[PDB]
């Protein structure tokens, strides 16, 4: 039950959250995971650890993905830790709601540095880094194609922008033998889903208790549930497989056909 | 070497290209696989000599996709001999090409019966009988939103159709759990890329050699070479896994990041 | 005030609903139209008055859609009434909802050949009379790309196929100098909306009255409020004048910005 | 032949080129247009000396549009010049093409700081300051969403981002009565394009006559010719128009189906 066995991912914001269960279910199957971490380094230490209990390595390391230099430091600790790089999960990333008339260049650089800038460059590393049959995985978000939802243009913005990444790259890729593909999931239970998702609740509004959130939202989805960090691993862990090799250059839908 | 054990799969059209190709990579993994075939019958035994030798187990049922009562027969059969079915892949069609002024109802009729109504039935007999945790899989093409193809109106009108029925059946099939997905596949080394693939390949010509029009495909694909029915197999297989269960309702190239 | 005066224009069901704003539009603006009906002759000479009224030339001319030949003796009796043509509409069209397991082929078949095989036709008949600088815009809708609505592949399907029409044709026209286009209109108030709008409307549920579905839609609007047959008529003008030319092969979303 | 009398329009981006094609048809119609420019400015007083010549009143004002606090500077001369404004057209951008391991945080700002941050101030300034009925369009590309181009991950990524932009902006804007969409050119004649389009044309090399890339592009055009600024202006006009008001939050592809 170790498909991903010998292979090395690298997770960028893999303390908690969907990265965290990305991580969790890439070593389930085998491989050693870097955990990277912006602040949660308990959370980080955490990950670690519950990969050591399902037997796989690890190693959280410290990077502030929205600056490049950290992003690069970051794979060349990577890669002197484990000697080498497989898969790219680039998963680190903010909400962000505000009154487009109220949007300062502070607020906007700071979504952008790390929702977009920060994912370009975690690919670049990945084409630097990756061996042969690797993988590099985006992170945009269905709300990135959504319509009807307000006060959202810098969050839509800054993951859409990285659907044209995942096209560019797959191409400069390519000659490396690395796929590169973009996930652009539904909600998934964790903390931004916690702090953000009554703005997707048909009939949400701020203050709507949690669990009737949760409700509706699984109401609207066809497996009649909502999503977990765990769904968004096991997903991306096909995608690492070798048997993903002719989806490239894809942005690919993880909601269970949901919202 | 066997995620797939103990697993049911029907493939229609298996006897010889994609189909062919999905059903052994379906049963390298450990289906058992209802190989349907129109009318190349020795091949389908081929091919279920071929599944024997990789340890799995198959049955050649014969069935006119293009006539639903048909369809459903096929379904009863495999039924019957299986008993019950996991995975469904709906692969069966026919490529066209007609001066749309010389379309008749006729060749319409032809096209969007095997095409597209054959991918209904396919699909409504997976609801009918896809046991939890099952999966339907139609199949369009890129051609379906390709731009600057000419005389292809039937065949990109009859892939389309299939994506419609992909969104919908997801949403049908939900509270059976069993997900409902289309491929769109670029080019695939086939009986009907040999035929039709000068069509598609930059500066093609009819009667332009196989290898001028294979290398110029190739060098379009950011991988280098041109797809074959096992990269299709693969995917496919991976979509079949557990692993895949959060993708649901979506349209997923299958090109190597090619054409 | 008439960008369009001196074309001719063929609308199929034009005799009520969007067909018939969509005639009104183009006479407003200086087109002959001929309205089309399959069995509403009432409302077609109706609509033949009401183009009378706005100065504007007019012939009611009846054929079924459904049926090939009817749709080239429409063409055939619209050119030798006018002379010739430059814009064609093809918006007749039903809306389907069905337990898929209870779909028939006789019901699909219905449901095909009335909202994708007659649109087939009226855009080959387009190819084969409309003159230079002439349109030629199919129907589909927002529902071909809808996700989480149940029982309805068949409409789903019928309207996707269109898409894949449009891409065509646009390459097929090419040379003649005609644009083919293809609208996917959002709610728009007609009698298919006041018999189909529940399934749409955001809790909404078969009997729930008409206001509150009507209130439901238009909140969910950027526009706040709900369309109507003359904004879809409004938008196809534009899409008809010389300078919309550079749009060509595109599939355009009518929805104010809502559902 | 004025239906844009008595109206607004702003244009970033002006002097020449698509920007200039723009200013020229609107003003063509009717419209008083505010001629920005980043530094061409003899360039913008001869499109505005050309406005005059049509009729059209007009004024040149510069502002770096990758700044945002000129983009606010820019409207409030514009608002002091002619009382309001109706129109906008977010037009300015640049192309780039880089090794992606060459790619420096400073390349990677310069081109996000036009092509993106500066779109989205201009449509934030024409939340603030549009009137009712009014329009606001930002400028994609279809190399956004285009397959097959290297070393261009941050020009698809800048445009890909705009479009997200358009669907957040169209909620944001509804209540003013003001629709925001986005427009994704094809090739069109301009400095832009004879400096990169033998990136584009089929079988294109650095170096390729521009009059044979000209007829590559053309060749794979329906209409068999290259866009031009016109082309642009000319179906932008026509989205300006009241007619357009129903078409809200979406990106439309220029192209007259052709690349
Ligand atoms: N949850 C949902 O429903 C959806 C989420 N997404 C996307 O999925 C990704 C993860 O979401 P989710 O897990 O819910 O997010 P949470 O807010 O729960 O956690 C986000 C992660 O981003 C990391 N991070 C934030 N800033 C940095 C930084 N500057 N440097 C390094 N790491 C950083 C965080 O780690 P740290 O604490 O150390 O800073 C944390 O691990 C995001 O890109 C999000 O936009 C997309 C669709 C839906
Ligand atoms: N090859 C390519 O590049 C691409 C192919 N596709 C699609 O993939 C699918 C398979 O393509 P490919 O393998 O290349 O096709 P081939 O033409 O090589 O084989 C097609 C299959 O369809 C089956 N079939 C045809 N008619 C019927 C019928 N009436 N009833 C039952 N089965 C039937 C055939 O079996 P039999 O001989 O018994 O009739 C055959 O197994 C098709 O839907 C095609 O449109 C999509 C994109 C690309
Ligand atoms: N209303 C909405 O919200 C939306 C509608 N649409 C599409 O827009 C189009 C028009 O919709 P709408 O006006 O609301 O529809 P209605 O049901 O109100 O009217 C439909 C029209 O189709 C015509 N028609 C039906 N069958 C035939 C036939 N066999 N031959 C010739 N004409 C025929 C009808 O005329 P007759 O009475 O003579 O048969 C009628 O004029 C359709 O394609 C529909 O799917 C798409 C999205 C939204
Ligand atoms: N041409 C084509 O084929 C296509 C073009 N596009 C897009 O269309 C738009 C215009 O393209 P095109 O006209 O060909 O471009 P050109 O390079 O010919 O001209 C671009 C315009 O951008 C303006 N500009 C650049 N920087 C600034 C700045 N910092 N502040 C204010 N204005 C600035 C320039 O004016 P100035 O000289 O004063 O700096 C110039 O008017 C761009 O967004 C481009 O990406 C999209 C698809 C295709
Ligand atoms: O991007 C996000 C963040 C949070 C969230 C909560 C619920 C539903 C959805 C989201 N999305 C997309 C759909
Ligand atoms: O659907 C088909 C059939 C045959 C073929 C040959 C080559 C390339 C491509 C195809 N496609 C899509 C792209
Ligand atoms: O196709 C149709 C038919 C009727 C209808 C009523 C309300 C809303 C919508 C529709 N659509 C799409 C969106
Ligand atoms: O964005 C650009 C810039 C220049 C150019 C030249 C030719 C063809 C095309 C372009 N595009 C898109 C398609």
């Amino acid at each position: 039950s170790k498909p991903l066995a010998g292979k090395v991912a690298l997770t960028t914001g893999a303390g908690r959250g969907i990265g965290r269960g990305i991580a969790i279910e890439l070593g389930r199957r085998g491989a050693s995971v870097v955990v990277n971490y912006g602040s949660s380094s308990k959370a980080a230490e955490e990950v670690v650890a519950e990969l050591k209990k399902l037997g796989a390595q690890g190693v959280a390391i410290q990077a502030d993905i929205s600056k490049p230099s950290e992003v690069v430091a970051l794979f060349d600790k990577a890669v002197s830790h484990f000697g080498g790089l497989d898969f790219v999960m680039s998963n680190s990333g903010m909400e962000v709601w505000c009154d487009e008339l109220e949007v300062t260049q502070e607020l906007f650089d700071k979504v952008f540095n790390l929702n977009t800038r920060g994912q370009f460059f975690v690919a670049q590393q990945g084409l630097k880094h990756c061996r042969r049959g690797g993988r590099i995985i985006l992170t945009s978000s269905i709300a990135a194609v959504m319509t009807g939802i307000p006060n959202h243009a810098l969050y839509a913005g800054s993951k859409a922008a990285v659907e044209g990444f995942c096209r560019a790259f797959a191409v400069d890729c390519g000659a490396k033998g690395v796929t590169v593909n973009c996930i652009a999931p539904g909600g998934v239970k964790t903390d931004m889903f916690d702090e953000n998702s009554w703005h997707y609740a048909p009939g949400g509004y701020k203050g709507m208790p949690q669990e009737k959130i949760d409700e509706g939202l699984a109401n609207m989805n066809p497996l009649k549930r909502i999503g977990y960090p765990a769904d968004i691993g096991r997903a991306v862990s096909a995608l690492c497989q070798e048997e993903s090799e002719w989806i490239n250059g894809q942005v690919i839908k993880l909601t269970g056909g949901g919202i």
